[PDB]
């Protein structure tokens, strides 16, 4: 679990978003694991604006931070679950690092704010859901 808390937005893995935040829907996008809703308080955090590659992430499943180099958002084949059928996911980052399916929602940083958000892993992998093209979470 895990969520990105920007202004009068709060930006979450789609497969996991509430029934408050489908009721304050803003934007969802299935192909990228990303559902964004409004709130009424102002958002703790600050997004990246940047082609980073490095960065650190929160492992809820170690609870622990691990440092990371990761790809550019890419379009990437992810198998079937119980939210998704097999298909590709766009916006996804992988890096080599530990991942369980719980630890969706831990953000990705790097020195400029945040990057993402954990959004899929498996064998030593784990990917990011990228926000650093979403420009309007700001204004
Ligand atoms: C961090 O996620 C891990 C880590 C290790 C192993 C596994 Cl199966 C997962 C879970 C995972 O990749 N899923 C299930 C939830 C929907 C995801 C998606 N389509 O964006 C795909
Ligand atoms: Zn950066």
């Amino acid at each position: 679990s895990g969520a990105i808390y920007v202004g009068n937005y709060r930006v979450v893995n789609r497969h996991l978003a509430t029934h408050n935040d489908w009721a304050n829907l803003v934007w969802e996008d299935s192909s990228r694991d990303l559902l964004v809703s409004s709130t009424t308080a102002q958002g703790c955090d600050t997004i990246a604006r940047c082609d980073c590659q490095t960065g650190v992430y929160y492992c809820s499943s170690r609870r622990k931070h691990y440092p990371v180099s990761f790809s550019k958002p890419s379009l990437i084949f992810v198998e079937a679950s119980e939210y998704y059928p097999a298909r590709y996911q766009s916006h996804l980052m992988l890096a080599v690092g530990h991942s369980e399916p719980g630890d969706c929602g831990g953000i990705l940083r790097c020195q400029h704010g945040v990057v993402g958000i954990v959004s899929t892993g498996g064998n030593g992998l784990v990917g990011f859901a990228d926000v650093r093209d979403l420009l309007w979470l700001d204004e």
